[PDB]
């Protein structure tokens, strides 16, 4: 499949990647995908909701195995105001919080999670190139496989001020940036 | 003795408390210093050196037996750009570093230290009410007795932007927060 947006056996996917080459993404039965990628660009993409909720619980399983920079979330957006989001579950050799300014921490399904905040500028987005905040939720204990409770993530970010618009799309994502690698996640 | 500073058997000393009641900070012989506190604010007190240096090898030993809130650590501060810095071998009930942003791991002196940054904002410091970036590293083996190259530390906080401009004091210390204890340290 190629970068861009649909159905497929029951969920919402989102694929995007910046044209670099070496990464494929294939969607499976029911709640599966794969990613299979070697010597990429920058790309994300993953199975879930159009549009999340603020308190949707979400199962993730499977096999998660980067060569380099990379990382396992549930990623989506919000709309009015724009919100990039981002509760990492797993990382590669880079942690993608380097740089982000850290408003706290939440304990959530077994671990604690730093949470953080940055400033996109003039950057691809849901509606277009755009100036808008990301939000971050960095799991300390790594896993491939669980549950995420979002709501404690969203209210957590809401006691550091950081608000949420209307909600758009919400996904358990596998994101690659300039490595290799393999995963395949089931998301429920 | 008063909160203040000066020198006491050829140490510099330093005790510091928010005028709340319930510390007792005492200079012994040589490097020795004792900390006697209960139902106690805020207080930071003991020896070491006025300047500090880049590269000093401290040698501390003694007995630390808070009951709350408390660490012990090297504590210093730098100025151009003003720093404080702590490097932390033992604390009480609460983990000093809870809420900062972890930057890396250090190996010295037989433990792994964790160490972490965070920004202090119009706190009072050595020059006047500032802000001021905070550094810590803490030490994941406990211990009150030992050595501290801090060279190994001031190197690891380098790696993730710390500089040095001009070293101010250089202590080791026992710090208090609404607690009770007992310490007795010796520095050299």
């Amino acid at each position: 499949i190629q970068p861009g947006t649909g159905y497929n056996n029951g969920y919402f996917y989102s694929y995007w990647n910046d044209g670099h080459g070496g990464v494929t993404y294939t969607n499976g039965p029911g709640g599966q995908f794969s990613v299979n990628w070697s010597n990429s660009g920058d790309f994300v993409g993953g199975k879930g909701w159009q549009p999340g909720t603020k308190n949707k619980v979400i199962n993730f399983s499977g096999s998660y195995n980067p060569n380099g920079n990379s990382y396992l979330s549930v990623y989506g957006w919000s709309r009015n105001p724009l919100i990039e989001y981002y509760i990492v579950e797993n990382f590669g050799t880079y942690n993608p919080s380097t740089g982000a300014t850290k408003l706290g921490e939440v304990t959530s399904d077994g671990s604690v999670y730093d949470i953080y905040r940055t400033q996109r500028v003039n950057q691809p987005s849901i509606i277009g190139t755009a100036t808008f905040y990301q939000y971050w939720s960095v799991r300390r204990n790594h896993r491939s496989s669980g549950s995420v409770n979002t709501a404690n993530h969203f209210n957590a970010w809401a006691q550091q001020g950081l608000t949420l618009g209307t909600m758009d799309y919400q996904i358990v994502a596998v994101e690659g940036y300039f490595s290799s690698g393999s995963a395949s996640i089931t998301v429920s």
